[PDB]
């Protein structure tokens, strides 16, 4: 490749790279309903890394839990979460299909293709996001949706409808790349094909522009499927691009980045050059080595002091606590409450917790608590996942989705 027209991540550090993947490794114990994730098992099977029978019993289990939530489940599956484990099943070289997930999948792209509307004014009950998962997770079993339904997406992307205030939002964008990519790989959709080619097109530019001076595209979190975009087909700059992405992921695996499974999930594929669109045709017998457990660090000794604030609850809300140095967010939390009136609430999710109430006050419809470092920089991580440094203020603020 002379020309520099592949996307590569050549010269990886092979500790950083093992010890990323032995993070995901004890998850692979965490079997029940509540905690399954199929994306942990497609990053796995497209990694160098394997962990041997456990990924056979995640996906028993994973087939016994989509199985039994087809509208005994618990907690209704989205569209996107069966999309996953649609993703999942194309990992073990299974294929669907009148089956009956294939049309709960088709039907929630219908709901939300009515939701947005025929003047595309509305907005989905999920994501683009999760659209767009789910358009890639039926073509990778070879079934189409209508154009109907993939208008939708073509029409955001060509409205640049995941760009505010100049900011691209990476992850969407990069996903609905990666179905237009499946659709025109199987020349679904071909009353839109100028459409779709051009808007692969429009999101490998729309990345590229995104790319910020440290390498990464957005932030390091949306780069890996940002790379899976640029993996998919070479094209002009795309290995000098990623060798600047292979810099800025290699000093956050150096600073601990990567902590959160779903998302060691979605950089592991693209760390063996493989993406979603492997998916169609996959090797099976792809060669994996065997991840063996980490050996566990000594206690925290140190302790670091975190101001806590909310201001979107009357009154107001805001203590200095401490915690042991490398403590979370959500020890942060614990603290507080364990120092009296203060409350919080969760709920689970493919990430860890979701934090949904705080002080007594729910997240009510399209709006969400949103996790900042005072002044008002958004966290990358969420509460399980990040790690205050000492003297930082963390604002939880309400906001509108
Ligand atoms: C859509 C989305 C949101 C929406 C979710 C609501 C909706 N309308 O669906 C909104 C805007 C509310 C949101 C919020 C946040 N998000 Co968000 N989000 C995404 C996105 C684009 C897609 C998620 C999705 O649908 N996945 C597919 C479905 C099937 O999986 P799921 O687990 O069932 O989906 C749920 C969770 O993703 C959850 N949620 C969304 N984001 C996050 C982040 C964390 C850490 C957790 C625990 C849960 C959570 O909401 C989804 C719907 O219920 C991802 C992109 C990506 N690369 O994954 C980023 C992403 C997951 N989000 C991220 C972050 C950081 C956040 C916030 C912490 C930002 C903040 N500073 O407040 C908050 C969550 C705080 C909290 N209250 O706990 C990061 C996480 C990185 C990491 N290291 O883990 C990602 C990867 C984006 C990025 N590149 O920065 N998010
Ligand atoms: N509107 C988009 C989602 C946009 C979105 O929620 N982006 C959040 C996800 S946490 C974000 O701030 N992403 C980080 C970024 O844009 O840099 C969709 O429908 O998929
Ligand atoms: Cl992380
Ligand atoms: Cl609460």
């Amino acid at each position: 490749d002379d020309k520099g027209e592949f996307c590569v991540i050549p010269k990886m550090d092979g500790q950083l790279v093992e010890k990323l993947g032995q993070r995901l490794l004890p998850w692979m114990d965490r079997l029940s309903s509540e905690q399954l994730n199929p994306s942990i098992y497609v990053g796995l099977r497209l990694s160098s890394m394997q962990a041997g029978t456990k990924e056979n019993l995640y996906l028993h289990n994973l087939k016994l839990h989509y199985q039994q939530c087809l509208l005994g489940c618990q907690t209704k599956i989205s569209g996107g979460s069966l999309a996953l484990y649609l993703l999942a099943l194309r990992a073990n070289c299974e294929l669907l299909g009148g089956d009956r997930m294939v049309s709960q999948l088709k039907w929630f792209l219908e709901d939300e293709k009515k939701a947005i509307g025929h003047h595309h004014e509305g907005h989905p009950h999920t994501s683009y996001y999760q659209y767009g998962l789910s358009i890639l997770a039926l073509c990778v079993h070879r079934k189409r949706v209508h154009d109907s339904v993939v208008g939708k997406l073509l029409y955001a992307v060509e409205h640049d409808y995941f760009t505010y205030q100049g900011h691209l939002s990476v992850d969407t964008e990069a996903m609905a790349g990666l179905a237009f990519t499946c659709l025109e790989r199987f020349n679904f959709n071909s009353d839109l094909r100028p459409r779709i080619t051009t808007a692969i097109e429009t999101v490998r530019e729309k990345i590229l522009k995104a790319q910020a001076p440290e390498g990464y595209f957005g932030n390091i979190y949306s780069t890996p499927l940002a790379l899976q975009m640029l993996m998919t087909s070479p094209g002009v700059g795309l290995g000098p691009a990623c060798l600047k992405a292979r810099k800025s992921l290699l000093l956050s695996l150096q600073d601990g980045a990567f902590q959160n499974p779903m998302m060691i999930s979605q950089l592991l594929p693209v760390l063996n050059h493989k993406t979603y669109l492997n998916l169609i045709s996959p090797d099976c017998q792809a060669p994996r080595v065997m991840l063996v457990p980490a050996t566990e660090d000594p206690v925290h000794l140190s302790e670091v002091s975190v101001t806590l604030k909310v201001s979107s609850v009357l009154p107001p809300y805001e203590r200095t606590v401490s915690v042991f140095a490398g403590a979370s967010l959500e020890d942060v939390l614990n603290r507080a409450r364990d120092l009296g009136e203060f409350t919080y609430g969760t709920q689970a999710s493919l990430s860890g917790p979701y934090l949904t109430s705080v002080l007594g006050k729910e997240a009510g419809d399209r709006e969400y608590w949103q996790l900042l470092r005072v002044p008002d920089t958004p966290l990358l991580q969420g509460i399980a996942d990040y790690k205050p440094k000492n003297g930082e203020t963390i604002e939880l603020r309400l906001v509108k989705m």
